[PDB]
């Protein structure tokens, strides 16, 4: 098939991430499981809302069907892995939020897996993103963002 991958960076339960081996800046995120259309056109849509234009877009089997992303590479660490933070890293993580926010994205899943660390940068680049919305009251999605980006601003702030 057309889409060539590269080693694999790293998988979760909904898909297997491999670097683009034909765009070093890419990454190649195929599904495992079932998505539905709007899951992931919301995903690619957030995607590009925060990092530009043509950062992300969908990757199409021949028959039409949604099988995966191709989407921007992004730099850094696992917060997972980071056992300590320069003082520095609090205004960063404060910055991802803010950044968010403004482009009109409430981060819903705000757990150390899903932010990469750039340490020369001091950085915190947020990799899988979707937004809160009202279709959840707004009382409710106020209280469930707001436990999870204190959640994950407290991650940072204890390898300070
Ligand atoms: N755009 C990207 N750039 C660099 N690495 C990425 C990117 N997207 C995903 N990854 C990596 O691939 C791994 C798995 O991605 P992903 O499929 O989103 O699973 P997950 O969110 O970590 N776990 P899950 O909640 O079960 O979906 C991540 O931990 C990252 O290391
Ligand atoms: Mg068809
Ligand atoms: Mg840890
Ligand atoms: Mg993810």
């Amino acid at each position: 098939r057309l889409s060539v991958p590269g080693n694999v960076i790293g998988k979760g339960g909904n898909a297997v991430v491999y670097e683009d081996a034909e765009d070093a800046t890419k990454v190649l995120k195929m599904f495992t499981t079932s998505q539905s259309n709007e899951e992931v056109t919301s995903e690619v849509r957030c995607f590009n809302q925060y990092y530009g234009a043509g950062s992300a877009e969908k990757i199409y089997g021949n028959n039409g069907d949604i099988i995966g992303i191709r989407m921007d590479k992004i730099n850094g660490e696992s917060l997972l892995n980071i056992s300590s933070l320069p003082a520095q890293a609090e205004h960063a993580i404060y910055d991802m939020f803010d950044r968010l926010e403004q482009k009109g994205i409430l981060f819903v899943d705000t757990t150390e897996t899903n932010v990469l660390y750039d340490r020369a940068k001091n950085e915190f680049n947020p990799i899988d993103i979707s937004s809160y919305n009202v279709s959840w009251s707004e009382s409710q999605i106020m209280q469930s963002y707001h436990g999870g980006k204190q959640d994950l601003i407290s991650v940072v702030l204890s390898k300070i």
